[PDB]
């Protein structure tokens, strides 16, 4: 049957591992609150304002489910099998359903509050599959399922930014009068997640979305060497080297040493110069991707206008630490504490130079583009990347490598939007009050993953993710990573080693 | 399965535009409340009282559901496309669905109120297709529905007007007696929703209407040029113009001008004669028309009796401000703040003239009635129209054309009237206590819009609505038309133009 | 149909005896709560530390369901008919259905709390039959379901011991470091009930779970001599006894007496030599099984690592009372209050002894081993015995007698492990409240036991237990065993025989 | 359909008379609560303890249905009816529902109580028609189903005897040492009404139970003339009496008298020795039926152990008020207030007697025993009389007549129990608290009963119940027997025969 009383589904979790597939099923327990007062504004996102960076976004009542990382999905046990076992994987496909649904009523007398179930309140629930409203999800949000299958998992409200503000800024000035910068918003979109036909769930309901996959490998293997070795240096070469004078040494032309050939392959691309700016506050990318238009007006300049590129160097080593990759693993996580930074996986695809030799030695090129023969290895994901990241959608695009490591998919899994059916109340003004209520309800989300067996003709051992590769924490330091506490908290990696990143452990002939 | 806890219906929204057809749909969060302590009332309306005018009304329990109005129906953006994409459009069918019903007991201890769901209270709803009642909605009331599809909309009490006052005034006097203004009481209709037979809803129970309209179209044309100017100047023309004798000047025979020949096409009527009376508070409209059989005693006169005609001038050019047709945005809207004034549309079969020579000089007709070969275009509806009117059942009745846009129909889509079922209490007086309640539910009105592509063969590009038509409002006056404040505020068009109205855009050629 | 307000299952209990079956069928009523606040947590267990043992689990929010036992099956009418009446018994299949749960808000304000039933809560149900989680059930734990029909279950709370923790006690020392000691820790498995999927239930669903068993008789007939006296005194023997040169007393050589004849058995194994240790705190046992790899460091020592093998003598005669199996009846029993000891049940194949005798005279053997041609019975299990005892997955093992009597089995009985859903409460702060709420519901266990019935030629009468085995008890003492009190307090078995122990009726020829 | 807010039943009553059938149906709302606090106990039942009168019984959680009385199943009318106009019925068929089941929880704060309906609590229902549990019901007991359809019905506790308590006494002494006393209590049945399997039932369920009888007919009809006088006095007899010589008159022989034949018949049996004992709060019966086996210890003696046989005489004239079955019409009633004593039939079957003659007179039989050709009538049962009675289970039994009336059953109408499922509640200590709810319902018993018309060939009219047999009672006295008073009360009859007796009307040829 159905109705009040009768659970509409089970938990799920777990994995299967197959030599094709990998099935991780993940089940969690959501709460999602009225947000904005069922209202949708356009405010100003407003820094310390020691400089002139600013933001305007158009905050709206839904809150979403963001299932974007392979946290999410995999368990610590799960991640060391897939990454230790497995050459590739990519997600088939993908199935959410969300159900046992509960809407209880907020009932606050002076301080204590009680929850009364009204059993005939609804909830919207949407999924947006065409991209038609501007994506919720981005790579690196905290917003994302948590880890733990027993932790409860708090949605955060949706909202987007319907223009950039500098170019909307108002600021132009008396002589130009800004008729370029009125233009721009006054097409400035606004959109409502009404127009769209949803569901409205009350709690004998329950829903379900299935997205279907089609993308890029995530390739597990190393490169031992450098492409640049792939010859034989006992055979002889067939090629000349010409050195043209230099001061007083004669040019010399001569063969090729049989241990130094020439390569034919080159640096993968990426950005050495820039160098972060100012506070913490402002925007503190070494690049800017900004838009100006002729006509605008921008007082502030710099990073105040466009969004920062970071990390710079794709391919490239990371020199200093402002270009090496960095998170935290909590968001109670401050400087230094609890923070991650990308180490070396020690894949010669990985962390590659170019020096540009003079006549008397050789430089490093700061930054080097797109040049053909170009071969390097994608960012060596952890556990706790971004699964996939939105490609734009636009007239021309070169190749895609994220530098962060998440896969550029122009049909992401579609964003599930979710809020509180709004329950309006009598009252004798304007004042359009509204009964207090909120949602929880399990969520589970279940991917199929294609996975691709290794095999190898290497005689050696090769690396592999261990557990003695961890460290002890929590309190009195005896509980290790992956572990609870005493308190109950749940002790993070400390390093990238412990976070299980791949393109480490196998080998690959290049 | 149905029940509690088993939502009735979805939401639904959006557009479809096709060729032939457009359906917009639209869904609404809806408030009704107990009105009247469920009693049927008449009693008399006063203004002011600084003058006689005085109205008397039946007021019902009853609440009723207008869709009466363009901007319901369609967002800006479904609007622009449908003027600029569509030379006509017209609704061919209407479905109306109410579900999701939730029906609450507000309790009130002191000041803190509580809210508690029953379950077993009912709602009557009955729809009126046949308009053996009253009709509620009239043309340009605030009780529409609303535009943004996530803001309450509460619905507005029943009533209508069983006679007219001043007829009944019984002022009479002594001599008179006041017979015949009896016998207009004494025959007083008094209707009550209870006779018909309806529906009583409860929380797992939901209710549909559908309404096939049969009407006339919206035409989105414009005309270039007045009919008069319909020749080819170059052709000579055979006609004569004899002018008489003037003063001095002989009586001329000669063939007319081939620059300037005679039109066979006049004025369409409207009345520019009439002007506005007294103050604000007194019906103030340029013409009344009123009913005054012989007998009964009027003291007021004026427009104490009568109902005041507006606008006057139909297809007239508005010669002042009083004839131009305007109203609010928002009912929040007091004089000169929010209010929009018709604008000439630049049709030129809209705003016509008519001047009358004497021998001298052309002078202006003020009024002109109904004429042959007289040719003119209905008003320029906005988006803020009414789409409909309900055309009086009469015997006898003229070309309809009202001037407000509206178009006529002797069925419009009928008025679906919804009340709380009255939940007695036990009282031990006769003091017939009732338990007080409220319902909220989800309404959805779903129109089918028949509509026909334009073409022509015009070289030149044409007028199209555009978002640079638009005003930037809200604090800080960054935001602009139809889009949101940070404080949550929708920014009303400030500007006939920005309501995009038709016969503006698409060319038709006379 | 089905739904709130329709009873899921009814209430069943009694037993039917057969010859070849036993069915006993119970059914309880118990209580879980939320357990943790839904946390995991690995706390150190501490006693009052005068010694160095300690223990380390990890405490789960899940509850479970432990049948091990036979008091909980079996009546004390039905336990005497199954000893009296049958030689050897087995439980072929077990039922066991959760159902008409009700889950119940918890309200408190102030001192007084009250009841609200939500409806909409489920409760977390999971049976674990392959065992992939640590076992929670061990024997003779006092979660067992109670004895009585009418008395409440309280479930308790679900952890485990994930190290040993003296082997990861972090003490170790500055010249060590202990590197191996973190090794132990590095890989300490985390098991989270919520990997597996598992049911969610509500008021209206119910859940049911099926065993088969399979494993060994438990044999109720008694022996009545020795296998040494297996012979026949009347018939001489072929064999020699020569005695070698004692002091003066010349070897002599001569045939064996016929009332003494060799026998080809020996005694079962048992460990007389070890004692009890230290004060009631730290574990006592005489034996203690540990593990110490090499590398780590042990301060304490002794009992501090490893746990106690207690009874140590399986077969071998108690000599003290340090050796007899002993235990309470009711877990408010303290110190010879309410503590049964086990009595000699008379059968020649249990309490034995073995006395090594030199050329004087004979002494007992301490602690004898596994030696060909041993014989011996189980311990004489009564109605309170632990049912099964979970066998440890290992390469190799002996012969498996647990010296408590319980039955080791490689897959016993799945542990139904429950909890209540975790209901989110909002929070403006990370304070991640969640709504206090219990479920209480009925668990009826339905076992079927193979028994087959005994036959003997004995002429004689034979023991059986009877009521007069009993001794009277409560206040005023007039209450008998296993009858209740004036209170209600029921009255527990004071001795071993009012246990109605296996092994003493029933005869059979060795 | 099924669940909270459907009806499982609705309500029957009445009374169908047929020639060969009456069908008495009624319904009643009953209310039961929790018992014991869900407990079995053990108390001794003590008196004023003038006497060593004591009892001992095990009270259980359960209360029950008793539904033994006539005046439950027939109305004043049904009763006259089926009296006057039928010679003899018995119950052929009986059907018991229980529906329309509300459980509510009781909220105390302070002292007004409120209540709530849980909806998810149950209620346990078991009919014992094996009687496997002690019989709760006995004849005569205020439990039974009240008279009145609209008064509520409330259940009582049910218990049972486990033991005759002086047999248990353990008073013994110390030379004796009472081994055969405790020998007594080692052998106390306990019984738990939680081994068998029972029902349990949510508000939206019902249960319903059939009871077929075989069992004896009651009859209505009346002996004119004692068995003595069916002879013929105009008849000479051919038989002589011999009398002795007595004193002077010499001994006579004659042919006995034609008006004075001997008799084959003789009396029934009744006992008229003994007397009643000792204070009221004593067992105060004529005669005790005890038992005392050897070795046991009785310090009290007489009444002190044993169960009074009251009315002792059965068949006999009740020379004394002792003798003569006497009752309350309502429990309020105290001594001689509302009590109503049996008075004769006038059935000369009925009121016996026997007078053994010396020579000089005739002197009555104190107490006769059962003789052959006894001929007698059982007691004139009333409307008030219990209908059925249990008849023990015993190897040998004689002749079954119940001197109260009623019919010894050995398979009376099954027992229905019913009590509150224990809902438990969270407690921190081993307090065992529990939810305080109670449940009220709708049972309907329905009887088919078997009746048989007269038919006579007697010319004279015969006795009837008559409405003119009735007494007016209540406050100013103005209200007839079975009517209510302006209270409310409803007035009961005051005498014999206003109960309207059997075995009066109707005469039987003997």
């Amino acid at each position: 049957g159905s109705g009040v009383g009768i659970s509409t589904g089970g938990w799920v979790g777990g994995s299967h591992f197959s030599d094709k597939y990998v099935v991780t099923k993940n089940t969690r327990q959501f709460i999602t609150t009225i947000q904005n007062g069922h209202l949708y504004k356009t405010e100003a996102i407003e820094t310390t304002n020691q400089s002139g960076k600013s933001q305007r976004c158009v905050t709206t009542p839904w809150t979403y489910f963001n299932f974007n990382q392979y946290s999410c999905h995999f368990s610590p046990q799960d991640w060391q099998r897939l990454t230790n076992e497995y050459k590739r994987f990519r997600p088939k496909a993908m199935q959410v359903k969300i159900y046992n649904l509960q809407i209880k009523q907020i009932l606050s007398n002076g301080a204590d509050t009680t929850y009364n179930n009204d059993l005939t309140a609804g909830v919207h629930i949407f999924c947006d599959g065409e991209h038609a409203y501007p994506n919720a999800s981005h790579p690196w949000d905290e917003d994302v399922m948590p880890d733990l299958p027993y932790k409860t998992w708090k949605l955060f409200q949706y909202g987007y930014i319907p223009i950039e503000n500098e170019l909307a800024d108002l600021d132009g000035n008396a002589a130009g009068g800004n008729a370029t910068e009125k233009a721009l918003l006054y097409q400035m979109p606004f959109f409502l997640l009404e127009n769209s036909d949803h569901q409205v769930l009350r709690t004998g309901e329950s829903t379900e979305f299935t997205f279907n996959f089609d993308c890029e490998w995530v390739n597990n293997e190393r490169a031992y060497i450098p492409p640049g070795l792939m010859f034989n240096p006992k055979v002889p070469t067939r090629r000349v080297q010409y050195i043209r004078q230099n001061g007083s040494t004669a040019a010399s032309t001569g063969r090729i040493q049989p241990y130094s050939k020439p390569t034919s392959w080159m640096t993968g691309p990426g950005l050495l110069s820039a160098q972060r700016v100012g506070p913490q506050s402002s925007d503190t990318a070494p690049f800017m991707v900004c838009t100006n238009p002729e006509g605008t007006h921008i007082n502030t300049g710099a990073a105040g206008f466009g969004s920062g590129f970071d990390p710079p160097s794709g391919c490239l080593a990371p020199t200093n630490l402002e270009y090496k990759l960095q998170w935290y693993q909590t968001p109670e996580g401050t400087g230094n504490n609890g923070n991650i930074i990308a180490n070396p996986s020690l894949s010669m695809l990985r962390d590659q130079l170019l020096y540009k030799g003079n006549q008397t030695t050789y430089n490093l090129v700061g930054d080097i583009w797109m040049f053909p023969n170009q071969v390097w290895d994608r960012f060596p994901i952890t556990r706790e990347n971004p699964i996939w990241c939105k490609k734009p959608r636009a007239d021309k695009h070169t190749i895609m490598d994220p530098f962060d490591g998440s896969i550029a998919m122009d049909h992401p899994p579609g964003t599930i939007f979710i809020k509180m059916a709004k329950i309006p109340v009598p009252t004798a003004s304007n004042a359009d009050s509204y009964l207090n209520i909120y949602c929880t309800g399990q969520v589970s989300c279940e991917i199929v993953w294609e996975v691709e067996r290794y095999a190898t003709k290497n005689w050696r051992p090769e690396r592999r993710h261990t557990a003695l590769g961890m460290s002890l924490g929590g309190e009195s330091n005896y509980t290790p990573t992956y572990h609870v506490d005493p308190t109950g908290a749940y002790i993070q990696p400390t390093s990238y080693d412990q976070c299980m990143p791949v393109k480490t452990n196998i080998n690959k002939v290049l």
